[PDB]
């Protein structure tokens, strides 16, 4: 029930607006495997306030396996 978890905590923190406009940025990546777009909707969405900083690094169970290291390493150089 990890999706599920995400999807709550996520629609709490951002709102509704925030929580659709993710949901369509994740199924855009998930049709054209562009992983720099996604990763700037939710750096918008989540880097504002550092208590959402987490949201961010949960996002890696969405992620196609050649691109996790990539996000993993864009997660830290986002964060600091």
């Amino acid at each position: 029930h990890a999706v599920s978890a995400y999807l709550a905590d996520a629609r709490r923190a951002l709102g509704s607006a925030g929580c659709s406009q993710l949901l369509a940025a994740l199924t855009a990546y998930k049709q054209d495997d562009d992983l720099d777009k996604v990763l700037a909707v939710l750096a918008a969405l989540t880097t504002a306030k550092p208590e959402d900083f987490p949201l961010l690094h949960r996002f890696s169970m969405f992620v196609r396996p050649h691109h996790k290291q990539r996000f993993s390493q864009t997660c830290t150089d986002l964060t600091g």
